[PDB]
């Protein structure tokens, strides 16, 4: 099948602190034994999980990108390590540590350890959002297990399965100040969050269809519509364009809201920076897959 030559208007951006953060990421993994085998380390190396960080937070300072990579590497290990009797139990253990429950797992231990560092001395409103989206992300592993599909349901959840919302919540960790509550969960911003995430997720399904597993927009369409593989790819291609249309609309809608609100300049600027970074992610993941 022919993979579409996806167009995204947003300028390319890559974080220059990559080589430094990557060493620090590996140094962490080493300490906690997140990759306690060569087989497991080869899986990590092959996927370019370190490179993707450089495309998620390209405007981030060295320290932010480093905590970033640790989150990417940890969640990589969690995914690597996964009916719903079992799914519930393990997802519950992980989800517990995010609320200070003690552990009786290297992986879980590392989650709790990273979470302490991430959330320490940070606004409660920020942590709630990060954990909200990270919990939501973990929670997809339970639902998707319990369904072994409908497209609309899948879409609603794939937004969180892809990670981008909790990944984007870490982008705030490099802004001059945190986004006000009005900005973070405002109409435009939530529109952008969803549309950006799906766009990334749908392209990701197109690139990953061959390799994979039934929770794929391409597979779902093909099974429900009995149609051919290329036509399904063609349909997801339409979906993908639709997200872009929403992304572009929302960025505009945002400006209107930032103006509506009449916040102080330092804040307004931050939201403009955040959204732009989200938009940047869209072009970023294309190049990323180039390798």
């Amino acid at each position: 099948f022919e993979i579409p030559d996806f167009y995204v208007p947003f300028p390319l951006e890559c974080n220059p602190h990559l080589e430094e953060a990557s060493r620090a990421m590996w140094e962490w993994i080493d300490a906690n034994g997140l990759a306690p085998t060569e087989r497991a380390r080869d899986r990590m190396r092959r996927t370019g999980a370190d490179l993707s960080g450089a495309y998620v937070w390209p405007r981030a300072d060295l320290d932010t990108l480093t905590i970033g990579l640790k989150w990417i590497a940890l969640t990589f290990r969690i995914d690597d390590q996964i009916r719903l009797p079992a799914r519930m139990t393990a997802i519950d253990e992980l989800r517990g540590t995010l609320h200070g429950l003690p552990v009786s797992s290297p992986t879980a231990r590392a989650l709790g350890a990273l979470w302490q560092e991430t959330a320490l001395g940070r606004p409660a409103t920020w942590c709630d959002a990060f954990i909200g989206h990270f919990e939501a992300f973990l929670q997809t592993y339970t639902t998707e297990a319990g369904l072994n599909l409908r497209l609309d349901d899948y879409l609603d959840r794939r937004m969180y399965s892809v990670g981008m919302p909790w990944l984007w919540d870490l982008d705030e960790l490099r802004l001059p100040i945190f986004l006000p509550g009005s900005v973070r969960t405002c109409g435009p911003m939530n529109k952008l969050r969803r549309a950006g995430a799906l766009h990334i997720a749908l392209v990701n399904d197109v690139f990953s269809v061959e390799r994979e597993y039934q929770h794929n927009a391409v597979t779902i369409i093909r099974e429900a519509q009995g149609c051919s593989l290329q036509e399904a790819v063609d349909q997801v291609a339409v979906l993908v364009e639709a997200q872009l249309h929403t992304v572009l609309q929302a960025r505009q809608e945002l400006l209107e809201e930032l103006d509506r609100q009449a916040l102080p300049s330092r804040a307004r600027e931050a939201a403009v920076d955040y959204a732009a970074n989200v938009a940047a992610n869209l072009s970023g993941q294309l190049v990323w897959h180039s390798s």
